[PDB]
């Protein structure tokens, strides 16, 4: 894995690379506005420790940070989404804690509400593979990464609210 984290937009100003998780990017530059990814899938971060708004990259050149969907040119800490062979699964449910309806998802879904009739999801739970919730339908609004594991309830993927639109792989 490799991203290309530089300071302006269309690739202009220093350029800071990264091979790896890194909890504070502040000390290397004080704002980015244009990424290339040049190998892996990324999650970068507003805040420093993974913290803040959370952008999910692949492979690929990012002219803004518009282009990842930012909201502004403050990039503090990055993550390599670790690889993974197999398949991906994880289980939906429309109450928290684990609780009402369950639904099984093992591919990628572009409308939560077209699949599963649903408009939030207050429960989920991950168990092969890494994937990425957005708050709207087609990929699109916030975005926030799931590792395997519980998700109890809509805090734990770090959402204002159980308002969710699609769900992808990471790949």
């Amino acid at each position: 894995g490799s991203i290309i984290f530089l300071e302006d937009r269309a690739f202009q100003g220093r350029i800071y690379g990264c091979t790896t998780d890194c909890p504070n990017l502040q000390p290397y530059f004080s704002r980015c506005n244009s990424i290339v990814v040049q190998s892996g899938c990324w999650m970068i971060y507003e805040r420093p420790n993974y913290q803040g708004h959370q952008y999910f990259l692949r492979r690929g050149e990012y002219p803004d940070y518009q282009q990842w969907m930012g909201l502004s040119d403050s990039i503090r800490s990055c993550c390599l989404i670790p690889p993974h062979s197999g398949a991906y699964r994880m289980k939906i449910y429309d109450r928290d804690e684990l609780r009402g309806q369950m639904s099984e998802l093992t591919d990628d879904c572009l409308s939560v509400q077209d699949r599963f009739h649903l408009t939030e999801i207050h429960s989920l739970n991950v168990l092969e593979g890494s994937w990425i919730l957005y708050e709207m339908p087609n990929y699109r609004g916030r975005q926030y990464l799931l590792r395997p594991g519980e998700y109890r309830r809509f805090l734990d993927w770090g959402a204002p609210n159980a308002k969710v639109g699609s769900l992808r792989r990471v790949m």
